């Protein structure tokens, strides 16, 4: 149900690793910036994410994720089903990397405003989901969303 | 109405559990940390920001009223930064309640994980889904999409 389904995502940077979270239907963003992907801080985003959001379905980015009995546990205690992320439409890899390199540009252009990389994920976030393609992805999910619970 | 939110400090653990609620609907977004800093506040304010539309948000006290570092992040996430003065009392009180509710809601899932911001979380989805009938995560959504329309 596609109100629901979100796709996770890795992707790096100054050595770092950016876990992106993605609305599928929307394009609506959620994201954070840790040392390294385990499945600890996959759980815990997650956790978050289902808090905010009405999570039905995690695509998982890997599968080291879909594995990991910690990303399980928290997929059950917060009432998601937890997916493989094997790309049934090919064109599912194209627009996750389209997106990837949208955000690192995103975060190049703001890199100078603050010294830590989180902050420029923060603002990258914030672009993405405000940007008219003419409605923005923030509103498209709220739309989507809310004409489901209607 | 639909973009006005309400920051909220409340302590548990020598930790600082820092809240924003979206007033119209009882949702909340919540975060651990280990001192309330502006700069801590801030960076908290730019994440709701690009998450939901917030227009207004009523800071928690004079300290973050003031912090140039917050209305910094307010000016660059298009967020009005207004003071909290509760010019209607039955604020406080709803805040009060808020925060009992929060702290009685994490000691029930307190064992289920180590650490408080895992806690913190356990509450959040909580609170966000119980049904009082609509759930905060539902009435937050139906309002904001009926200002978008
Ligand atoms: C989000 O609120 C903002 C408020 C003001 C600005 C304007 N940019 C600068 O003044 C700046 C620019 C370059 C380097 C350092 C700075 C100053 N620092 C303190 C900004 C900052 C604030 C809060 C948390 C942070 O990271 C956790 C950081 C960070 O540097 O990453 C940006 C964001
Ligand atoms: C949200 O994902 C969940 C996965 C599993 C559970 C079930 N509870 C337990 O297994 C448990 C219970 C008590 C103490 C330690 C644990 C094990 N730890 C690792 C849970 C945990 C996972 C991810 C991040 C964490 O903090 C960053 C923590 C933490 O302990 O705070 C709950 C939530
Ligand atoms: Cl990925
Ligand atoms: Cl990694
Ligand atoms: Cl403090």
């Amino acid at each position: 149900s596609s109100p629901g389904i979100w796709q996770l995502d890795c992707t790096h940077l100054e050595g770092k690793v950016i876990l992106v979270a993605v609305h599928v239907a929307s394009g609506y963003i959620e994201a954070e910036v840790i040392p390294a992907e385990t499945g600890q801080e996959t759980a815990y985003f997650l956790l978050k994410l289902a808090g905010r959001w009405p999570v039905k379905t995690v695509h998982t980015d890997n599968g080291s994720n879909f594995t990991s009995t910690t990303v399980k546990a928290a997929c059950w205690w917060a009432g998601i089903k937890q997916e493989d992320g094997i790309p049934y439409n090919p064109q599912s890899q194209g627009v996750i990397e389209s997106m990837n390199k949208e955000l690192k540009k995103i975060i190049g252009q703001v890199r100078d405003q603050a010294e830590h990389l989180k902050t420029a994920v923060q603002m990258a976030v914030f672009i993405h989901n405000h940007k008219r393609k003419g409605y923005s992805a923030g509103e498209r999910i709220v739309d989507i969303i809310a004409t489901d619970i209607q």
